[PDB]
């Protein structure tokens, strides 16, 4: 697993809180992308990770004149264009709901208004994995309808192992315990 080994090498060598903070953030981003790949694989949908909203619009509505609209340049993780409906997808890996709420608010208020002007029926979907319990929580009524079961096989233990080693290595470093938390 060259992903695990790459983090381990960085954790072995890191000496400063700033480089350590970046490793921690990279591990959190990596387990996020791991969940997205596994989810898209299980649902046999196309795997994407951050698509510019303008690019989504051009895929679903090639004839659009971009310059006719105020398109926020957000990059949701992924999308599903059924031909009648656009599900905007964002992955989350978290034990809590705050990150979901924050992103739900953002994409609801920024994406829906312009998609209604353009005329594309859209739903904001956030799929969260709890990295401790592996349970999946979905917001998006149309998504649940399309995918009533999510047969993922998730294992977040290696991400926990790596990040724990990093936190252990900097447990007596005041600068670090500030930056991560
Ligand atoms: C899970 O939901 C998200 O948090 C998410 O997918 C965030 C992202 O994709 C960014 C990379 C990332 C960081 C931490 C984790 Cl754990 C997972 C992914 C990349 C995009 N930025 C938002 C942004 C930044 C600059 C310009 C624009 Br426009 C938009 C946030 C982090
Ligand atoms: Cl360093
Ligand atoms: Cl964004
Ligand atoms: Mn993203
Ligand atoms: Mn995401």
């Amino acid at each position: 697993d060259p992903m695990y080994e790459q983090f381990l090498q960085r954790i072995q060598a890191v000496r400063t809180a700033t480089v350590a903070k970046d490793i921690s953030a990279d591990i959190l981003e990596a387990r996020h992308d791991y969940f997205g790949r596994e989810l898209c694989r299980a649902l046999d949908i196309e795997y994407r990770n951050n698509v510019l909203l303008d690019e989504i619009i051009l895929d679903v509505y090639p004839g659009v004149n971009l310059m006719e609209y105020n398109v926020p340049h957000v990059t949701p993780d992924n999308y599903i264009w059924t031909g009648d409906m656009l599900l905007i997808l964002d992955y989350k890996v978290s034990v809590g709901h705050d990150s979901t709420e924050v992103t739900y608010k953002k994409y609801t208020t920024l994406i829906l208004p312009v998609m209604q002007e353009i005329g594309i029926n859209t739903e904001i979907c956030i799929i969260r994995a709890n990295p401790v319990t592996n349970q999946i929580s979905i917001v998006g009524e149309q998504f649940k309808r399309l995918f009533p079961t999510i047969p993922v096989e998730l294992n977040f233990a290696r991400f926990f192992e790596l990040r724990k080693m990093l936190l252990d290595k900097f447990a007596d470093d005041e600068e670090f315990l500030m930056m991560i938390a």
